[PDB]
């Protein structure tokens, strides 16, 4: 039903912004520790107040039910727009964190439109 292209474009723009300090000579890289879990991305999006970041896309998710906002990211991974790798921390825990998939650049070029099915329950 509902077309979510502009939202995904911004989610993608956003995820990539928090990957480096783009600009100054040393384009130094973030993560794995500074990368987001899907859940932290949901929280941020749904302008939660446990959100790690509270700028960029913080407001944007306010018309989505948590359940849906979830399903949207699940989709964005599936669709290879966003992807997720594992990180192992010092206490030997495996944490799945998000990053762009080979499809992210596509959506940023108007070339893919993203549509979403709003689910109840």
């Amino acid at each position: 039903t509902r077309d979510v292209t502009d939202d995904v474009k911004s989610i993608v723009r956003f995820v990539q912004e928090h990957s480096s300090s783009q600009g100054m000579r040393n384009i130094k890289h973030v993560g794995p520790s500074g990368r987001f879990t899907m859940n932290m991305l949901v929280d941020i999006f749904l302008g939660s107040k446990s959100a790690k970041i509270q700028s960029g896309i913080f407001g944007k998710g306010s018309a989505y039910s948590r359940h849906n906002a979830e399903r949207l990211f699940k989709k964005l991974i599936l669709d290879k727009i966003l992807d997720e790798d594992l990180y192992i921390n010092a206490n030997d825990q495996a944490i799945a964190y998000v990053m762009l998939g080979n499809k992210a650049q596509t959506v940023l070029n108007g070339n893919l439109k993203v549509d979403f099915m709003e689910t109840e329950n």
